[PDB]
């Protein structure tokens, strides 16, 4: 079977409980995350460990948390202790476990599923083979050896249009911030970088990014995570929301796809 699971924001406790509800086997079944495994939750070192020892039987994206983690490792980023990172970044075994977490996907296709994971989704602007070039890209910047400049340059909020002109540092924030921190669009597909509000509390012209109809979309189910103040409601056919904020005392949220069945863990904080 395969499994799909939102943000665990280091609620260890809770992924491993869900995984015993659907009795999760490696090596019979495979476990999509949809990133941001780390930060908020008490267990980002339990979590890293565990994700990491699965091997193949995981498929995981980057998120924003993800990324920020490995800033703060390579000393671009301020730690806030709001994070609780301090267990993670003080381990022993804190190189092993972000060496390997900054090799990881931001993008995961499965063409026999026909079904696309990333943290936040993917833009209407894209098409499939535009997402697959830019994660290939961001990808590559961060499993080199010189993936604390790329870190250091991330960071921003413009261009917040896709262009295949886009080049340069411009075009990897852009990159970087629509499969990271997307959430709401611009009619016209740009991103909005500062509304993290639900829908229906959004101002207009705002729609969510998934509200517009694009290339992916069309042909392609998209999960994803990210947009805790969705609560995993109100998407549509094909589109699934599967963050329902467990580090902030909602739940943590598994899909098995086969047969589109929901289980739920409550949050222990
Ligand atoms: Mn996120
Ligand atoms: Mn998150």
């Amino acid at each position: 079977a395969t499994y799909l699971i939102g943000d665990v924001h280091g609620c260890y406790d809770e992924l491993i409980a869900l995984l015993h509800k659907v009795e999760f086997t490696p090596g019979k079944d495979t476990l999509w995350l949809t990133g941001d495994l780390v930060a908020r939750g008490p267990g980002s070192l339990d979590v890293l460990r565990y994700v990491k020892s699965l091997g193949d039987s995981v498929r995981l994206v980057l998120g924003n948390h993800d990324l920020h983690l490995l800033a703060v490792f390579a000393g671009i980023s301020r730690n806030k202790p709001k994070d609780r990172l301090t267990p993670l970044l003080e381990a022993p075994d804190a190189d092993e476990l972000l060496n390997w977490l900054r090799r990881q996907p931001l993008l995961q296709i499965d063409e026999e599923k026909k079904l696309v994971m990333a943290h936040a989704g993917i833009t209407p602007q894209w098409d499939l083979q535009t997402a697959k070039e830019c994660a290939r890209d961001v990808e590559a910047v961060l499993s080199s050896d010189s993936y604390p400049f790329f870190l250091d340059a991330m960071y921003g909020d413009m261009p917040n249009n896709w262009s295949p002109e886009l080049r340069g540092l411009g075009r990897l924030r852009f990159i970087t911030n629509a499969f990271t921190r997307m959430r709401f669009c611009f009619p016209n597909g740009q991103l909005d970088m500062y509304s993290k509000e639900s829908p229906e509390e959004a101002p207009a012209p705002l729609k969510p990014w998934f509200a517009i109809p694009g290339p992916v979309a069309e042909e392609y189910s998209i999960a994803f995570g990210h947009w805790a103040s969705l609560e995993g409601k109100g998407t549509p056919e094909g589109i699934y929301a599967l963050d329902t904020g467990c580090c902030w005392g909602g739940t943590l949220t598994c899909l098995r796809w086969e047969d589109k069945q929901y289980f739920v863990q409550p949050s222990n904080r």
